[PDB]
């Protein structure tokens, strides 16, 4: 079971928030990366995330944004005075809402949609993370076809909620003021790419950057191109003022 982390490192600190459906795996090696170069790192959890499938079609955006507040006060309430926030996926659409929330020294998105789909869609993805994640409990392939039909005895009403939150701050762009570094895998297939000009060209921001990534896919931190991710996040929060 994966768990939150916290790595100690120097005096700023940096949030990172992970995918719908994903948990804090999707960036321990971005944040111990950071760790080895100075930067205090904490990745929270969102709630029915890093547990059974079961669980997360009872939760909805309204939690996972505690989950993300929280983790912010979790770095603030140890000392730590200056924090950046770096996101994955939904993770980087509620870095975006994170700074316009509260202060925040610099703001990195990775493969944020700022377009939606539809709710059967969107289910349809919720249905192959359950199979993908009880392929490797180790069920057998008609065990996990009996949990599958009665996994879809229940809706997921949060979806709703979930696309509305994207438009939400899609909408909310130009109160963003905090330098923005836009990170895109050009051949992203689980969102519309050109989500990045969106966030790109909306906020306020005097410091944008932008970079498109050419050989990976929408889970960028764990593609092969992560090393080179890596070392352009660590040149974009030293140049901050901190």
């Amino acid at each position: 079971p994966p768990k939150p982390f916290f790595f100690e490192a120097g005096e700023r600190a940096v949030l990172l928030l992970h995918g719908f459906t994903g948990n804090s795996a999707d960036v321990r090696m971005l944040g111990r990366f950071l760790e080895s170069k100075g930067y205090t790192c904490h990745a929270p959890i969102y709630k029915g995330h890093g547990v059974p499938p079961e669980e997360l079609v009872h939760t909805g955006p309204d939690d996972w944004w505690q989950d993300v507040m929280n983790g912010y006060e979790f770095l603030k309430n140890k000392g730590y005075e200056k924090i950046a926030v770096a996101g994955l996926s939904l993770g980087g659409v509620f870095s975006l809402k994170l700074g316009y929330t509260v202060p925040i020294e610099g703001i990195v998105t990775m493969c944020a949609p700022m377009y939606i789909k539809s709710e059967e869609t969107m289910y349809e993805g919720v249905l192959e993370y359950a199979r993908e994640y009880k392929k490797r409990e180790g069920k057998s392939e008609e065990q996990i076809e009996q949990e599958m039909e009665k996994f879809k005895q229940t809706p997921m009403k949060t979806l709703k909620a979930l696309q509305e939150l994207i438009a939400d701050v899609r909408d909310h762009l130009d109160l963003i003021y905090a330098p923005t570094f836009v990170v895109q895998a050009r051949h992203d297939e689980m969102i519309n790419p050109d989500s990045a000009n969106i966030i790109y060209n909306e906020i306020e921001s005097p410091v944008k950057q932008i970079k498109w990534y050419e050989q990976s896919g929408h889970v960028i931190t764990l593609d092969q191109e992560k090393d080179q991710l890596h070392e352009d996040i660590y040149a974009f929060l030293e140049s901050l003022d901190w």
